[PDB]
């Protein structure tokens, strides 16, 4: 479905002159996750607020989930859901600090649990060559592209240094999800300039896009500085 990246469409890391650490930390070990929870408040018409405690680090007591539109919020407001997302803290504030914020990441709980974890294959290309493949796992029937993207990049940061403090080894990168007839992709590099706005980058997950875990596969295309 989505047309592939055009020549010069993808962001180049060489044109980003801020600190890549601000991208890296979105795909380090920490993220929001909750199972079988229901929203307890709402700030604006396109969001839902969840009482999810940060049991790991103790940084927050509530999470605001922002969607692309009212219809998405209306759909999830009184449902028991699972939540999985890359969250941000900078100027995260809402009426309902001790807060964190994310986009989308929401799937209904009931009917969506698998009996066993499913593996999803990622094939990594560097300058067009498949030098590495690995799996990520989920136990959700329908899983958000967000969750899979986070799992994929988390592995690549650990093992291939996809993002570092002040660099990437890669000039461009995109992650492509292929679910039979449906394919779409995200640019993995920050926009040009000397600042990286985490909230604005994450907003791309606000459509709550999801895929069938049984049928999806993942391709990551990176180019080197060669």
């Amino acid at each position: 479905s989505q047309p592939d990246p055009k020549p010069d469409e993808l962001h180049k890391s060489s044109k980003f002159t801020g600190l890549m650490e601000y991208m890296k930390v979105l795909y380090d070990d920490n993220h929001v996750s909750a199972i079988n929870v229901k929203s307890i408040d709402q700030f604006l018409y396109f969001d839902l607020i969840y009482s999810i405690k940060d049991t790991k680090l103790g940084n927050y007591d509530n999470v605001r989930v922002e969607f692309k539109n009212k219809d998405l919020a209306d759909k999830y407001k009184d449902k028991y859901v699972d939540v999985f997302g890359a969250n941000y803290y900078y100027q995260c504030y809402f009426s309902s600090k001790r807060k964190t914020c994310m986009y989308g990441g929401v799937t209904e709980h009931n009917g969506n649990q698998l009996d066993k974890y499913r593996s999803i294959t990622v094939r990594v290309f560097e300058d067009g060559k498949n030098l590495l493949s690995f799996d990520v796992q989920t136990n959700k029937k329908k899983v958000t592209a967000q969750e899979l993207d986070y799992l994929t990049r988390h592995y690549l940061v650990k093992n291939k240094k996809l993002y570092e403090f002040n660099n990437s080894p890669y000039e461009t990168g995109y992650i492509k999800f292929i679910e039979n007839e449906n394919s779409f992709w995200y640019d993995m590099m920050p926009a040009p300039g000397d600042k990286f706005d985490q909230s604005k980058y994450l907003m791309m997950y606000n459509d709550n896009k999801m895929v069938d875990s049984k049928d999806v596969k993942i391709e990551v295309y990176l180019t080197t500085k060669k």
